[PDB]
C-alpha cells in the first residue's frame, strides 16, 4: 500500500528504554504531524528514572522518518515502507568521548504509527555539559543519505548549545532498514531543525517539534 498509507495528517506513540552511564529510565510519549509538509511534534513524559540527570538534547533526535518533506524527484524510503515499516541502527560520538548507541523499530497499528526505542549511553564526563545539565538545545543541522544494498545510510554533524555559549559537536551515523524492498532514492541531504517548544521545570513532562526537508546535494 506504500505511500497511500501515509496520510497528510498522522498520529504516532512512542516509547524509549535506555541508559545514561548507567542511570535506567523510560520515556513514553505521542505526536503527529503533516508527513508531507515535513513537520510534527511530539510531547514526551519521563514514566521511569526521573527526573533525568542528563541533558533532554540527547533524547529528542531519537523520537519520526515518515514526516520528511520530499521534492517530487526523491522517492520517501520511509513513506514507501508502509504498512510493515522500518528499523533504524544509530551511534552518536560527541567531541568529549560521550557515546550513545540507538535502535529504533517503526510499525503501523490501526492507522497509528507505533515507535519503539532503545538506548545506551556511555563514557559522558559526569561534570561535563550532558551530565550536568548545560545545553540548550540543537542547532539546525543536514543528514547526508546514501543508498547501499536496499538501506539508506546517513551522517549528521550535530551541534548542541551550550548554556552561556558556544558548540558541544557530535557525529550521528544511522543505517535505516525498510521490512520490504522500497524504490531507492540517489545520495540526497535531508535539513532539520528541533527545538523544545515547552518543557516542565525537571524536564518531565516536553514538547517538541521538527521541520524536516529533503533536497539534492550540489556536489
Amino acid at each position: 500500500k506504500g505511500e497511500a498509507v501515509i496520510k497528510e495528517f498522522m498520529r504516532f506513540k512512542v516509547h524509549m528504554e535506555g541508559s545514561m552511564n548507567g542511570h535506567e529510565f523510560e520515556i513514553e510519549g505521542e505526536g503527529e504531524g503533516r508527513p508531507y509538509e515535513g513537520t510534527q511534534t511530539a510531547k514526551l513524559k519521563v514514566t521511569k528514572g526521573g527526573p533525568l540527570p542528563f541533558s533532554w538534547d540527547i533524547l529528542s533526535p531519537q523520537f519520526s522518518r515518515a514526516f520528511t518533506k520530499h521534492p517530487a524527484d526523491i522517492p520517501d524510503y520511509h513513506k514507501q515502507s508502509f504498512p510493515e515499516g522500518f528499523k533504524w541502527e544509530r551511534v552518536m560520538n560527541f567531541e568529549d568521548g560521550g557515546a550513545v548507541t540507538v535502535t529504533q523499530d517503526t510499525s503501523l497499528e490501526d492507522g497509528t504509527l507505533i515507535y519503539e526505542v532503545k538506548l545506551r549511553g556511555t563514557n559522558f564526563p559526569p561534570d561535563g555539559p550532558v551530565m550536568q545539565k548545560k545545553t540548550m538545545g540543537l542547532e539546525a543541522d543536514t543528514e547526508r543519505l546514501y543508498p547501499e544494498d536496499g538501506v539508506l545510510k546517513g551522517d549528521i554533524k550535530m551541534a548542541l548549545r551550550l548554556k552561556g555559549g558556544g558548540r558541544y559537536l557530535a557525529h550521528v551515523r544511522t543505517t535505516y532498514k525498510a521490512k520490504k524492498p522500497v524504490l531507492m532514492p540517489g545520495a540526497y541531504n535531508v535539513d532539520r531543525k528541533l527545538d523544545i517548544t515547552s518543557h516542565n521545570e525537571d524536564y518531565t513532562v516536553v514538547e517538541q517539534f521538527e521541520r524536516s526537508e529533503g533536497r539534492h546535494s550540489t556536489g
